[PDB]
């Protein structure tokens, strides 16, 4: 079949809450996306709250406290807000990248392969059941013989050395004490939510249909790219995609051949071409889905003022699907900074955005300054 990419837009902004206007729950926003990145906080809550018809941005709050939503590191290495229940099939195919055994990842972390095992085995036993803060959980490794020449390592480089338990399932963020981060085992936080954790073959398929449902039709690139940033390997990819046959259908979108899945083809080619405008937040998964490196989103040369420097995504004015300029709220204004390029924005639309920003932030007004 043949699509527009306007048409793309309009149906991805469907699937995402974007567009008609609903009020899902913030594990409904979560679990639909694939996963919010949450590195920031502020930012998490807000575009959760902004796929909201009433926005609710303390929902996200609330449901990390009741334990249906968790934080743990997922795709790219990066913190992720995920659903327990749905979080086996990401962090399998994390592990499976198998990025601590290259080389390189030793020489920096200082860190073998070998000790990494066994730190993925004490770590699982010391938090089960068990709250501790980084500084904590350090202490009771180190007390350890296998440890005890590694407490430098350890502190100094512990964000990085505990992605591979991550991705493993035996570390995960327990409730803060205070503004205090803490580390638990996601089996004794979650309980029944917690499901045995599936290989990397029966895991993909799952996964490649939560990425489709939400940021299709793509690529396989367009997908380990969001996963990874291609780092698995492609013929296990091939297979993969391969494998799953005609539950997935090829689409030609205006010259770039992907996959959908077969389930949404009819919908798709339904779907009335993307109009309008979205204000979304910072490092919002419209964006990081398909990623900001595809230009029929966001153009290369401005791409820049976008994607910048220490991974800062800033938060991006829509219209009719595509990236068309950036925005900032500065002294309790919503300044927009369009592209020089961009077509002028009815005044009108982005005021009503503006106010849907400001529900959304906990304010009663955003008044609209255009530069």
């Amino acid at each position: 079949m043949k699509a527009s990419w306007r048409q793309v837009f309009a149906w991805r902004m469907q699937r995402q809450f974007l567009e008609p206007r609903t009020q899902p729950s913030a594990s409904d926003v979560v679990g639909r996306l694939c996963g919010v990145q949450a590195q920031v906080w502020s930012v998490a809550e807000l575009n959760v709250a902004l796929r909201q018809a009433a926005p609710d941005r303390e929902s996200v709050n609330r449901e990390v406290a009741d334990l249906s939503l968790m934080k743990t590191w997922a795709m790219r290495g990066t913190l992720h807000l995920l659903r327990p229940s749905e979080a086996g099939p990401y962090l399998s195919l994390m592990a499976n990248t198998g990025s601590w055994l290259k080389p390189s990842w030793t020489r920096a972390s200082g860190v073998t392969p070998r000790q990494v095992d066994e730190l993925t085995e004490e770590v699982a036993g010391i938090l089960d059941g068990v709250v501790l803060t980084r500084d904590e959980l350090v202490t009771r490794l180190v007390a350890d013989k296998r440890f005890v020449s590694m407490e430098e390592r350890l502190r100094s480089g512990w964000g990085s050395v505990l992605k591979p338990l991550a991705w493993r399932g035996v570390l995960c963020h327990g409730p803060n004490r205070g503004n205090k981060i803490t580390f638990t085992l996601p089996a004794s936080q979650f309980g029944a939510d917690w499901g045995k954790m599936p290989e990397p073959d029966e895991a993909a398929p799952t996964v490649i249909k939560a990425y489709l449902g939400a940021y299709g039709p793509a690529t396989i690139e367009t997908f380990d790219r969001w996963l990874s940033l291609n780092s698995t390997s492609k013929p296990k990819l091939r297979k993969w995609f391969g494998d799953m046959g005609d539950e997935l259908t090829e689409v030609d979108v205006e010259g770039r051949k992907a996959f959908v899945l077969t389930e949404h083809a009819e919908e798709l080619a339904a779907t009335a071409p993307c109009t309008g405008i979205r204000l979304l937040g910072g490092f919002d998964q419209y964006l990081l889905g398909p990623g900001t490196k595809d230009e029929v989103v966001l153009a290369p040369e401005h791409r820049s003022a976008v994607s910048r420097a220490a991974g800062w995504i800033s938060p991006v004015v829509v219209k009719d699907g595509r990236v068309v300029g950036v925005w900032e709220i500065v002294d309790q204004e919503l300044v927009v900074t369009p592209f020089p390029d961009t077509e002028r924005l009815p005044v009108k639309a982005v005021e009503k955005e503006a106010a849907h920003v400001a529900r959304a932030s906990g304010v009663s007004r955003l008044p609209v300054r255009i530069v």
